[PDB]
């Protein structure tokens, strides 16, 4: 009733049957734009009003964490909400059919206004996994919270909407914009009006592009905070080994994550160690899962346990000096050779397939020599 009527529902029948096919298609897609945006704002309003802002009062989450689950949603609303008021104005101004939409599209998606929409949008969409993982966990562990969400969901304003389905929506909408603008354009007739829209259609294409990378950017930055938190550096601390003096004091959250994978580390003929490996921008970490913790151990290359003397293999490795080779003896495995001023030692890693060693080798060579 309140959600705006479409177009195809109020256009008078004599107007409809008199227009070019291109033009009814154009009118329809404008209407879809207008309606879906009006549906989008409404939704974001529900998320703020029924979920975010009550949780902030009930403190299920430290506000820091909360604000990180609904990143400046307060402003996401405004950005979308005002863009709609503009759409709504044009429809208002022009009854029957709307010619000219381009200038609205640019007022939201261009230059400065374009950047601001991007920035707010980026904030929200990028923490999407986190918000989901965090919400799902709490709701599955704290029954006060689940009662909270169900009560929230039973509300009249929350009809047709679900908490778990609302969060990814913003990502999806950015995916629709370039589909809809492109479409309006293909069917715009009047020369100069169309060129606007095509370029509105380009801003969105860039925005989607940007925000998609922004996402792999968080999905990765957090993935490291999470290894930083799980890390145990007590072996590196208690080491007199000089190749490990820099790492005492080790903070991988600032660095770039290039690649990661489970591999098997053959430290001897007779000793293999399951490891989770991080190829950072300049380091190669050999992490051993031990319970909830991630562990950095030097291992002896002397297959006798354990009189001693020789230098041990090391879990953290500077890439500067690296070289990779196929392990002849076992097609699935590979050597990484390091060379420092004192010595040269080699590290044997086994992978799950011929195709996945090839991948590590190329990455290590590509990352190292860079």
């Amino acid at each position: 009733q309140t959600s705006p009527p479409g177009w195809r529902e109020l256009v008078p029948p004599d107007t409809l049957h008199s227009l070019p096919k291109s033009q009814v298609k154009r009118q329809e897609v404008i209407s879809e734009l207008l309606v879906t945006e009006a549906a989008h704002v409404r939704m974001l309003r529900v998320l703020h009003d029924l979920f975010f802002q009550p949780m902030a009062e009930c403190l299920f989450f430290p506000l820091e964490e909360l604000q990180n689950i609904f990143p400046s949603l307060d402003e996401l609303i405004e950005v979308h909400s005002l863009f709609l008021d503009r759409l709504m104005k044009r429809r208002q101004e022009s009854g029957y059919l709307i010619e000219e939409i381009g200038d609205v599209l640019l007022a939201r998606f261009d230059g400065a206004e374009g950047s601001w929409f991007q920035k707010i949008s980026s904030r929200f969409c990028s923490r999407q996994s986190f918000a989901l993982e965090q919400l799902k966990a709490k709701q599955r562990k704290d029954p006060r919270f689940c009662a909270f969400v169900q009560e929230a969901e039973s509300r009249p304003r929350c009809r047709r909407l679900q908490l778990k389905d609302m969060i990814p929506t913003e990502m999806q909408r950015l995916t629709k914009y370039p589909l809809l603008l492109q479409s309006i354009g293909q069917n715009t007739e009047e020369p100069t009006e169309r060129e606007k829209v095509e370029l509105a259609a380009e801003c969105c294409r860039e925005i989607l592009h940007h925000v998609n990378q922004a996402v792999r950017d968080m999905e990765d930055l957090l993935r490291l905070k999470d290894y930083q938190r799980r890390l145990d550096l007590s072996h590196l601390r208690q080491s007199s080994d000089p190749m490990l003096s820099e790492f005492k004091n080790l903070d991988i959250t600032k660095k770039k994550l290039v690649h990661e994978g489970p591999l098997t580390w053959r430290v001897t003929k007779d000793k293999a160690v399951e490891v989770h490996v991080l190829l950072l921008d300049d380091l190669l970490l050999l992490l051993q899962r031990q319970d909830e913790r991630l562990l950095l151990k030097s291992h002896s290359r002397t297959l006798t346990p354990t009189p001693d003397g020789k230098t041990m293999l090391r879990p953290v490795l500077r890439l500067t000096s690296a070289m990779t080779r196929e392990v002849a003896t076992d097609h699935k495995a590979f050597y990484v050779l390091f060379t420092w001023d004192q010595e040269a030692q080699i590290y044997e890693l086994v992978a799950q397939t011929v195709s996945e060693r090839k991948n590590w080798c190329a990455l290590i060579t590509e990352t190292a020599g860079s």
